[PDB]
């Protein structure tokens, strides 16, 4: 991994959860999901 990312283009949307980036709100609403706990309910140990 050598510069792989510079700096090219900048998001007016960025999840304050973790720091990520997107073009558009939907985008970021739709990601900050995955922090919003996404796990189907079922506590089992077996
Ligand atoms: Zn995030």
């Amino acid at each position: 991994g050598s510069s792989g990312s510079s700096g090219s283009g900048e998001k007016p949307f960025k999840c304050e959860e973790c720091g990520k980036r997107f073009t558009q709100n939907s985008q970021l609403h739709s990601h900050q999901r995955v922090h919003t706990g996404e796990k189907p309910s079922g506590p089992s140990s077996g």
